[PDB]
């Protein structure tokens, strides 16, 4: 694929990544073998706003779509702003099946306005 995204399986413990796009490998510098089976939180680090992490936790609990902008880190420790779009995916039976997270790299909203 082209875009940077991961798919998780919420029917398995702690919502592991079951698919990572080529774009996600390139953006994050991790190999597919380093990503499969782990939770999306591994990209976080010291500067990640815990208030934003709570917003994500609530959206996944409530199975609601959300977009947030938060600091994430590549494998080599480079900070990037991640505009992260999380969408629940339901099957034809109305049952949660996946989450997809699409990442866009950039400080789209300036930190001084994000922090207000
Ligand atoms: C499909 C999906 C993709 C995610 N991608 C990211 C990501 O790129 N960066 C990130 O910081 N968190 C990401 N997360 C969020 C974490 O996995 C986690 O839900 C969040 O940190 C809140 O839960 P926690 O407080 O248990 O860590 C993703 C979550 C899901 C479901
Ligand atoms: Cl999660
Ligand atoms: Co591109
Ligand atoms: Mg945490």
């Amino acid at each position: 694929m082209e875009k940077s995204f991961v798919i998780t399986d919420p029917r398995l413990p702690d919502n592991p990544i079951i698919f990572a796009s080529d774009g996600f490998l390139e953006l994050t510098e991790y190999s597919r073998e380093e990503i499969l089976g782990r939770n999306g939180r591994f990209l976080q680090g010291p500067e990640t706003d815990q208030a934003t992490v709570q917003k994500i936790r609530d959206a996944i609990r409530d199975q609601r779509e959300i977009t947030v902008q938060l600091i994430n880190y590549t494998k080599s420790g480079k900070k990037f702003w991640n505009l992260l779009h999380l969408q629940p995916m339901r099957d034809q039976k109305g049952e949660l099946q996946y989450f997809i997270g699409v990442l866009l790299d950039g400080e789209f909203i300036p930190n001084p306005l994000l922090g207000l």
